[PDB]
């Protein structure tokens, strides 16, 4: 039995380059994965201008990538998304699609996919006179393409209603999915993403409900680590929340990685472990992933003596950089954990800070003669919070000195922002702790840099509704 496991390059943003993709292939082979799907959202010749043909230089790029994929025995799937403006009743459109796919095949590509995600539900007047339904036209054109291509072993189709939230009135009773299942040829595999676009968890019953319609096992398009619906968020947590009992009931798992190329080591490693387990413990998987990931940070750059000055007792020490530790990586993971939850350490820090803020007025000003136990407890908790903030700042400082700065420079902004905000919060906590003998306003320097926050974004965020 064959099974699909791999990655889908289908995020919005600056697309990855050839070197990154080759390194990705090497990692995929190391981790015993087998599938790469190429459907970048911002490739003009993929979605927006699919009708155009590739040039000689683009042809060389594609041929090099496909040959590299063949070297590492990783299946390469090329996708097309003509749903933006294709007319189904015009033979010229079908011929153009056939010619495009033939140009792709000429390079040596083997597997092809057609996507109709994120388009409208309407058709032109011409198609109304031919097809009874939108699904009818989609299925007819997909079947024609599949027959033309020679019935390859692998072929992927994404229904417009790729999630339950987009099915009306429900998954079981949707006429679109019923028509698809009735009229789609048996040789095509169907993509699905779960109850929601970003599914927090996937119960088996929903997958069975989908199977009862599509008459085949689906292929999971998991956006558990996608970050193109709010690009301020980075996700480094392990693959979590999907039950392994789905493995016999699925044709394959394909993961959407983070837009930043070097931030997807942990997610892909955890996915590989998750699949390999049952041909599972999210905490153990994360621990193993970080243990393996630490090896690629190497050592911090150090002065190389490979006649050198050596200081004495009265001379300033030479600058030295500490190595990056496992604890730093764990803390970094907890700071950027999951789309629907934080890590244990980040959540605990947030709760502790909220508690400290809540009871600041208990002992802040002129608290002599009050309960000493409250004063000591508040001071101790504040000190522990200070230690946590110092740990975060030290993590950033140590990561800054890594010799292999490629890892950091692809995620520099997020870590720098989180360490800056931790520093600001530490200053705020100190000012709260000094109220009884200092009446000065909370200030960093002589002013309030936090008032500006993130400019317009932050000022608009400040006005959004909250639970409290």
């Amino acid at each position: 039995r064959r099974f699909l496991c791999g990655v889908v390059e289908g995020f919005y943003g600056r697309p990855w380059v050839m070197e990154q993709r080759k390194e990705l292939f090497r990692r995929l082979q190391k981790w015993e994965l087998n599938t790469y799907l190429y459907a970048p959202k911002d490739d003009y010749k993929h979605r927006m201008f699919w009708r155009e043909m590739y040039s000689v230089e683009e042809a060389e790029q594609l041929m090099t990538l496909i040959s590299a994929a063949r070297e590492y025995e990783i299946e390469f799937i090329y996708a097309i998304s003509p749903g933006l403006d294709i007319t189904f009743s015009n033979p010229k459109e079908v011929s153009t699609l056939k010619r495009k796919l033939d140009q792709v095949s000429q390079f040596g590509c083997r597997s092809f996919a057609l996507l109709f995600d994120d388009i409208d539900h309407n058709m032109c007047a011409a198609d109304k006179e031919v097809f009874s339904s939108f699904a009818h036209a989609q299925v007819s054109i997909t079947n024609e393409i599949y027959q033309y291509l020679g019935e390859p072993e692998t072929f992927l189709f994404c229904p417009t209603e790729y999630c339950g939230t987009f099915c009306y009135p429900n998954v079981s009773q949707s006429p679109y999915l019923r028509t698809v299942g009735e009229k789609l040829l048996p040789g095509i595999e169907v993509l699905w993403t779960g109850p929601k676009v970003v599914s927090k968890e996937i119960p088996v019953e929903s997958i069975e409900e989908v199977s009862k319609i599509i008459k085949r096992a689906p292929v999971i398009w998991d956006n558990i680590h996608a970050n193109d619906y709010d690009q301020k968020r980075l996700f480094l947590g392990p693959y979590k929340g999907r039950s392994t009992e789905l493995i016999p009931r699925l044709k394959g798992v394909l993961t959407n990685p983070n837009c930043e190329f070097e931030a997807n080591y942990v997610a892909i490693h955890t996915l590989a472990t998750w699949y390999k387990s049952n041909m599972y413990s999210p905490q153990m998987a994360l621990k193993l992933a970080l243990t393996e990931w630490l090896q690629e940070f190497g050592v911090p750059h150090q002065y190389s003596s490979r006649e050198q000055f050596v200081p004495g007792p009265n001379e300033k020490p030479l600058y030295t950089a500490e190595p990056v530790t496992l604890e730093d990586l764990q803390l970094l993971a907890d700071l950027f954990y999951l789309p629907y939850e934080h890590g244990p350490k980040g959540a605990q820090m947030l709760r502790e800070f909220q508690w400290l803020r809540a009871n600041s007025s208990v002992v802040s000003v002129n608290c002599k003669g009050k309960d000493s136990e409250k004063i000591e407890e508040w001071r101790s908790r504040a000190a522990k919070f200070e230690e946590m903030c110092g740990l975060v700042m030290g993590m950033f400082t140590r990561l800054s000195n890594c010799a292999n700065r490629t890892i950091l420079y692809d995620m520099y902004s997020y870590v720098w922002d989180i360490k800056s905000i931790m520093s600001m919060v530490k200053s705020f906590v100190q000012w709260l702790g000094c109220r009884s003998h200092s009446s000065a306003q909370f200030l960093i320097g002589d002013q309030e840099p936090w008032a500006f926050r993130g400019g317009l974004a932050g000022e608009f965020q400040r006005l959004l509704p909250i639970d409290g």
